[PDB]
C-alpha cells in the first residue's frame, strides 16, 4: 500500500522513456540518420550536434551545417564535451527564435550542456515537434505512451536516475 | 561577482511572472471574463473552474458549463478548496484530450488542485495555446516577456516561492 507509491514512481520512468523514444523516432524522421539507443539519448544530445542538425532542418537560413562544431562528433567521441559544443546548443535556439516557437518552452544552454535539466530539453523538442507539424514543416511525432516497453532493468536506471 | 547567481534566480522569477501574465490576457480573451490578477493566478486556478470554463470553450461537446462544480465559485470564496472541485480540472484534461493536445503537457490533478506543480499547469495552458490557435480555435497568446514589468517585491515573492 506504500509500495505502491514506489510503482508510482515506476511509472514516472516508464512514461518518460515513451516520450524519450517518441523524440528520437521524430527527429530521426526529420535528420535522415540515426540518433543514439532511446536509453542513451539525453546524454547524447548534450553536445547539440543533433539539436543543431535539426535547427538547419527546418531554418536552413539560421543554421548552417558547416558552421556547427564537431559535426561529425569525432571529438565528442575522443574527448568528451567541450565548451565549442555550446554554439551548436545555440544554433538551436535561435533557429527556433526564427520560426516563431514561443520562448517559455526553451532550455537554457545549461540545462543540456551541462545536463542540468534533459526533460526540459525534451519537452520542448515535443512543442517545437508540435509546432512544425502545425506550419507542415515537419511529420507528426507519435504518441508510444503503451506501444513500447522496456525491461525492468532499463526502467529501474531511469527511475533512480531521475531522482537524485 | 558571486551575487551573480541571485540576479539570474530574480530572471527566472521574472520570466515565469510575465508568462503568468500572457496566460492569463489569453484566458480572458477566450472566457470574455477577468481572471485573478497576475500575482495571485496560481492560487487562483486550483479550484479548476477557470480551466473547466476555458474547456468548454473549445470542447463544448465534452465540458458542459452547467456540469462545472461551484462554477461561479460561491462556495470557493466562503469556504476554500473543495474536493468535489477536482472533477473541474478533470474535466479540463478531458477536454484537452478530446481535441487531440498531445499527452504529454499534461498537468496531474494533484499539480493545480494540491498545487504540486502549478508552473507545469501553465506550461501545458501555453502548449495548449499554440496548439488552439493552429486550429483556429483560439487567439494568438501575446509576447510580453519584456513588455511588462512587476515590482521588486513581487518578482522577490516568486523568486522564494519558487525555490523552497
Amino acid at each position: 500500500a506504500e509500495e505502491m507509491d514506489e510503482r508510482r514512481r515506476q511509472n514516472v520512468a516508464y512514461e518518460y522513456l515513451c516520450h524519450l523514444e517518441e523524440a528520437k523516432r521524430w527527429m530521426e524522421a526529420c535528420l535522415g540518420e540515426d540518433l543514439p539507443p532511446t536509453t542513451e539519448l539525453e546524454e547524447g544530445l548534450r553536445n547539440g550536434v543533433y539539436l543543431a542538425k535539426l535547427g538547419n532542418f527546418f531554418s536552413p537560413k539560421v543554421v548552417s551545417l558547416k558552421k556547427i562544431y564537431d559535426r561529425e562528433q569525432t571529438r565528442y567521441k575522443a574527448t568528451g564535451l567541450h565548451f565549442r559544443h555550446t554554439d551548436n546548443v545555440i544554433q538551436w535556439l535561435n533557429a527556433m527564435d526564427e520560426i516563431g516557437l514561443p520562448k517559455i518552452f526553451y532550455p537554457e544552454t545549461t540545462d543540456i550542456y551541462d545536463r542540468k535539466n534533459m526533460p526540459r530539453c525534451i519537452y520542448c523538442i515535443h512543442a517545437l515537434s508540435l509546432y512544425l507539424f502545425c506550419l507542415g514543416l515537419a511529420p507528426q511525432i507519435q504518441d508510444l505512451y503503451g506501444k513500447v516497453d522496456f525491461t525492468e532493468e532499463e526502467i529501474n536506471n531511469m527511475k533512480t536516475e531521475l531522482e537524485k
